[PDB]
RNA sequence: UGCAAGACAUAGAAAUAACCUGGUUUGAGUGUCUUGUUAAUUGAAAAAUUAACAAGAUGAGUUCAAAUCAGGCUCCAGAGAGAUCCGAACUUACCUCAUGGCGGGCAUUGUGCCCUU
DNA sequence: CAGGTTATTTCTATGTCTTGCA
């Protein structure tokens, strides 16, 4: 019937709406005022949740790595001793709890235990060097158990390399690196002390290594790119061989160790050099790997890293009894206090291990390093300057002084370097327990399996291997007939079909067309797709103000042809070349370009690439076929040439060897924006009736893709018609329609919640707005929906600082810190500002009367509707609904807390299955704030008196409990309550409670108390907001220097009297109603108020109002008046009787705020 | 002037993976000497060791194991076995299951009021 | 419950050369 239009401000923490006509008077429907405020908490995203579903899917490899491990050694294990693993698998637990009775986890053996397998290694770097450095035959427990340690700390993963590299000395592999071939042994040390050094960067090195080997003439290049490949950087080939024919492709490769391997680069350089594949060979490996193991007090390297950190653990002994001598004497009293009491940062703590006098072992958690080296250098002070503080002093300065092995510093260890340390100890170990030789169906040894699944790691283009469709997360494709098999190395590629697993993650990544949602894109290699940005480009280019084939025809066809063939980039002074040489006429030449910025971003490359692969000049369908089919394989396998090789062998025969190189050394690395179908589209017949595409029309017209897509276009018309439109039904937008765009989740609620407001408000009035004005990323998200649910209205976009000018030019003060009402207002004023702009210097436009056609929008005279916007612009009719939400996150913290802290029922315990840990929290400790999701109200009976009680449900019991029978059994038992009956299943979070007249959020619970939040905005007049909001401009860091003694005088008197008004508000007004009010403690604090300063007076009066505002907890810190920073807080307690409450309601709030409910407690 | 489609450059982030260092809890790495008290086996008694306490003194210390959201999935019963992936993100007013209802209306400075169920 | 690394894709600001709509 009549036209209205919806305002919508969208904000990440609000959301409000308004309703209007062309009068800008509300529509108001049930008898409510049709605008309002949403508040909801930001969303959170998905980094805390993705790095905690990563660090399971890594426990649970590391769980079946180790069982896999664990059922290799089974056989011996059980020979030497029966129930190894089950000692290793109970080891929390207290002696009485293990499965069989012991009293130590490892080497229960009677005459061999534990007591003296520490003493005899210290710790497990003492057993590797063992194991490593000895033939006596060991048992297989410490092998298992070295192993074992490897296995649980591998290493980088990031290196590239191979172990047997550090076999050889850096003396030997310095002759065998000395003037290899015809075209550096006497300085054998500074140039390994230089590589070797990590101080130093990859260009120190480099710049160091030049200066210091003096090369010979002829060879500066030559050594300077030999020093390149030395220290790893991009390097050619070039002169390291010295061909004559250096412009060939074939001694242009470049490679470097760091980003590729030997055995991958011996393919791009196989053939092509002379002799056994030659120049650095194998010595930068040994440079990465003995970097780290260097000792700095013999310039020997260590050959392992277990020789490693057993010299680090006597330079921590040595470093320990010259602390212990620097303390027992200067200062005999804080012996006890540092070395054997478990106070804050010392070496008890250090460690978390104590014995002071026969006692238990106190082990807490591990002091930092820097707290550590902290109390070390203060308990210094008391000792006068000697010898051996200063050398202390340095040592910690330095950063290595009383080190420890295992900690946040062990991230440099490479896998390389465990990896070798793993042979040494197998093939130690080899040699007398023989079932390590023993050979598998798949030709196995028992020893490779290790060493895979210590290496096997999964591709990241893999992802998870199993998927029950839970959710989609997981894309390895299984091989046909191979199914509940477990995925384990040595069959990855018999079971994950690696390509077609790649392909699939390429192409669920890649996204649609920006024409074509349906149809996926093109690379941007491709020779479509190249084609269309050099035609694009070419169209765009005008020469002297002339399109580029209106000089002549026939032009551009030319500069598409004998200009990009060569596939190089193309500048604008070789097209002035070009323009010069084909135009016999035209003899001035100052052609001036405009269109291009001086340079063609774009060049035929690929084109050129494959007509160098197939010598031929000018590529056919087939062939083109086959360079496009070429170009996608190269793009979605990436750096995986292994892929892309396979495929080639496997589907084109006919290429050479030669050729499968050329293609492997290729770089097509990104995708496009433009789909395949989109550019081959049949917009019209031509008259000799072959089809034509956008490509060809581009080719052929003179236009680009827009002037392809205007509104007469055939593309148009066939666009449209391919890009089938529903308007689908308001009720039919489920919250996963905004799914697909990329938005955050805080976008994502803010969408979702401002359209269930639209929602709700068109269902109410009836019919679709005329028009829907909105603010100025991810607000074009709500655009689609709009798009896809009301084709009728028109958004119409509002300036974000065009509202601000009207408020402050036309008076309308925005008070951010008293209510939430602002948003209402800014939605509303949306409206009547975007009304006007759209209609229509910039406040000229306000100073006559704006109307178009038969609309009439700002009427100047008399200010009629501008009266009517000032009489909505105070109102406090704004609806204030916070969303009512289950508390969605964890079930208590990631991190257990101690025993002796603990306490039964409030702490989750470790594992409530096991009947063990459940009731048992105060002895294996157990997960602290234990969270709820939602409240619910029960009736039962205490003292023979009928009581009702609101109660918490938490978050690891919400799936089992939202029925009433299950609530009343959890009642019944687990809160031991007496003939339960539960009246009310979901009272969620943030929900509107009447409670004795005054309104409140619940928020909470503490304890037995449940914690509520204020839910009555208050409403000041302009002046008091004036004045509040020069308070909370000077409390953020103004000063009152500039102010003037009368301006001082009256800031102190405004400001009394806003602090009677406020006084007065919570005594004579609903404020007064709130369970323990301030006023009493307002006035009695009253005295001291006065006597206060401008700057903490303004402090005090901004807490005051955090009082009466929906967004913070209730809470003031009134300590510059003389009350505690908890004052005024609300929380009521749980049991609701029919004595103190009068009025016990619910106020059930649609998301609009036009419908509610409200439900009696006390009487439901 | 806004919107948004194409191409380049400069700064970024986020979503999925893969991995590392770990961190936390628990448990293991026998603590040892003197003094006295208490309780034991003796012993008229003396004395005697043993064991738990309350003081004083002294030695060692670097590591390992298990989990690492509660849980969930499958199989035939349980302080199990399989799998190594689902679980900390987004969505949830209320009523009884439809593109339903959540009454007809007046205010909006203190949570009300008229007219019918 | 914190600090790092690697890969892919997408998105966002700003500037540059164009083009079309409301």
């Amino acid at each position: 019937n009549a036209d209205y239009y919806i305002g919508l401000d969208m904000g990440t923490s609000s959301a409000g709406w308004a309703v209007s006509d062309s009068e800008y008077n509300l529509i108001r429907r049930k008898g409510k005022d049709l605008w309002g405020v949403r508040q909801f908490e930001e969303a959170k995203t998905a980094a805390e949740r993705r790095g905690f579903r990563v660090a399971r899917r890594r426990k649970q490899r590391q769980q079946v790595r180790n069982r896999l491990l664990s059922e290799e050694f089974q056989n011996e294990i059980t020979k030497i001793d029966s129930g190894f693993l089950k000692r290793m698998e109970d080891s929390r637990f207290v002696i009485s709890d293990k499965r069989v009775p012991e009293k130590y986890t490892l080497f229960n053996d009677s005459g061999y235990t534990d007591v003296e397998y520490y003493n005899q290694y210290p710790t497990i770097y003492h057993l590797r060097k063992a194991l490593i450095e000895s033939n006596e035959r060991f048992d297989i427990r410490l092998v298992f158990l070295g192993i074992h340690s490897l296995f649980q700390h591998p290493g980088h993963f990031l290196d590239k390399g191979d172990v047997d590299t550090d076999n050889t000395g850096p003396e030997e592999l310095i002759q065998f690196l000395e003037d290899c071939m015809n075209e550096l042994v006497s300085n054998q040390k500074v140039l390994t002390d230089i590589l070797t050094d990590s101080r130093i960067t990859r260009r120190d090195k480099e710049q160091q290594i030049l200066e210091i080997l003096q090369p010979n003439k002829e060879s500066k290049k030559a050594v300077s790119q030999f020093v390149k490949v030395l220290t790893g950087q991009k390097a050619k080939l070039g002169d390291l061989i010295m061909m004559e024919d250096k412009d060939t492709e074939e001694y242009k490769y470049s490679f470097s160790f760091r980003e590729k391997t030997l055995e991958e680069i011996l393919p791009d350089i196989e053939g092509v050099i002379d002799g056994l594949a030659l120049s650095i060979y194998s010595l930068y490996s040994w440079s990465l790997l003995n970097s780290y193991m260097k000792d700095t007090l013999t310039g020997h390297y260590y050959s392992y890293l277990a020789e490693a950190r057993v010299a680090a653990y006597d330079k921590h002994h040595s470093d320990l009894v010259k602390l212990k001598t620097l303390f027992r004497e200067y200062i005999p009293e804080e012996y006890d206090n540092f070395f054997r009491k478990m106070e804050k940062a010392n070496y008890s703590h250090y460690i978390g291990s104590t014995e002071y006098d026969g006692e238990k072992r106190c082990r807490t958690a591990k002091a930092k390093q820097e707290d550590f080296y902290k109390s070390i250098n203060k308990m210094l002070e008391k000792i006068p300057e000697c010898s051996e503080k200063t050398e202390i002093q340095k040592e910690i300065i330095e950063g290595t002084f009383l080190l420890k092995q295992t900690g946040p510093q062990n991230g440099f260890v490479p896998n390389q370097l465990q990896l070798k340390e793993l042979r040494k100890i197998l093939q130690n170990a080899s040699k007398h327990y023989p079932f390590l030789t023993e050979k598998d169906e798949r030709d196995m040894t028992a020893i490779d399996r290790i060493e895979a699944l210590f290496s096997f790691r999964i591709p990241y283009y893999i992802g998870p291997l199993k998927n029950t469709d839970n959710q989609g997360h997981g894309w390895a494709v299984r091989r046909d007939g191979h199914e509940q098999i477990p995925v384990r190395p040595w069959n990855f590629e018999e079971i994950i079909d690696e390509s077609a697993s790649a392909d699939l993650f390429i192409k669920n990544l890649v996204n649609s067309c920006t024409y074509l949602r349906t149809e996926k894109v093109l690379p941007k290699s491709s020779l479509l797709y190249q084609e269309f940005e050099v035609l694009n480009e070419l169209n765009n280019l005008r020469i002297n103000g002339m399109y580029p084939d209106e000089i002549q025809p026939g032009l551009k066809r030319m500069i598409f042809e004998q200009c990009f063939y060569s596939g190089k980039k193309v500048t604008g002074k070789k097209l002035q070349l070009f323009l010069r040489s084909v135009l016999t006429n035209s003899s001035t030449e100052e052609f001036v370009l405009t269109g291009i910025d001086k340079d063609f971003k774009s060049s035929l490359s690929s084109y050129k690439k494959f007509c160098e692969l197939f010598g031929v000049k000018t590529l056919n369908d087939t062939q083109k076929v086959m360079a496009e089919q070429i170009i996608e394989w190269s793009t979605v396998y990436g750096d995986s040439r292994k892929f892309l090789k396979r495929k080639l062998e496997d589907n084109y025969p006919e290429l050479t060897d030669q050729q499968i190189r050329r293609i492997a050394g290729f770089k097509f690395s990104e995708w496009g924006n433009l789909s395949r179908a989109f550019l081959e589209m049949e917009g019209y017949k031509d008259e000799a009736g072959n089809p034509v595409t956008i490509i060809r029309a581009l080719r052929d017209t003179q236009k680009n893709l827009m002037q392809l897509l205007s509104n007469d276009s055939a593309f148009a018309k066939k666009l449209q018609e391919l890009n089938d439109y529903v308007t689908r039904d308001i009720w039919s937008i489920e919250p996963d329609d905004l799914d697909g765009m990329y938005l955050s989740a805080p976008v994502r609620r803010m969408i979702w919640q401002t359209f269930l407001i639209l929602r709700e408000v068109v269902d109410t009035i009836g019919y679709s707005p005329k028009k829907i004005f909105m603010e100025m990323q991810g607000t074009k998200a709500i655009i689609s929906l709009i798009n896809q649910c009301f084709p009728d209205s028109e958004v119409v976009y509002v300036k974000a600082g065009n509202t601000s000018d009207f408020r402050q030019r036309f008076d309308i003060p925005k008070s951010r810190d008293l209510n939430n009402y602002h948003h209402a207002v800014d939605a509303y004023l949306n409206i009547v500002v975007g009304n006007v702009y759209d209609t229509k210097s910039l406040r000229r436009m306000y100073d006559f009367n704006v109307q178009r056609g038969d609309q009439t929008a700002w009427v100047a005279e008399n200010d009629t509707t501008l009266k009517t916007v000032k009489k909505t612009a105070f109102k406090t009719s704004p609806m204030v609904t916070k969303r009512t939400y289950e508390r969605k996150g964890g079930l208590a913290d990631s991190v257990l807390i101690a025993a002796k802290k603990a306490k039964p029922g409030v702490h989750l315990p470790v594992k409530t299955s096991d009947s063990r840990f459940a009731n048992q929290v105060s002895t294996y400790g157990g997960y602290d704030n234990v969270k709820g999701s939602h409240f619910f109200l029960v009736e039962h009976q205490q003292k023979k008196k009928t009581i009702r009680s609101i109660e918490n449900v938490p978050i690891h019991l919400k799936e089992k409990l939202k029925t009433k029978e299950e609530l009343e059994h959890y009642c019944a038992q687990v809160l031991g309550m007496v003939q339960p009956d539960v009246r009310l299943t979901r009272i969620p979070m943030y929900s509107l409670l009447l409670i004795d007249g005054y309104y409140y959020y619940l928020t909470g619970r503490t304890g037995g108390n449940l914690s509520l939040s204020n839910a009555v905005e208050l409403c000041l007049p302009a002046k008091e907001q004036a004045h509040i909001r020069m308070i909370s401009k000077i409390a953020g860091g103004r000063s009152t220097d500039a102010l003037s003694a009368e301006a001082k005088d009256d800031f102190r008197k405004k400001n009394l009297r806003l602090y009677d008004e406020l006084a007065e508000k919570h005594r004579s007004t609903i404020f007064s109603k709130r369970k323990n009010p301030i006023g009493p403690k307002l006035l009695k604090y009253r005295e001291a108020f006065v006597k206060q300063t401008i700057e903490n007076q303004c402090k005090v009066i901004l807490q005051i109002l955090k009082l009466t505002s929906t967004n913070c907890k209730t809470s003031a810190d009134l300590k510059l008046i003389g009350g505690s920073g908890q004052e005024g807080v609300m929380s009521i307690s749980k049991l609701l009787r029919a004595e103190k409450y009068a009025e016990f309601y619910l106020i059930c709030q649609s998301p609009s705020g036009i419908y509610e409910t409200r439900k009696n407690l006390l009487t439901i």
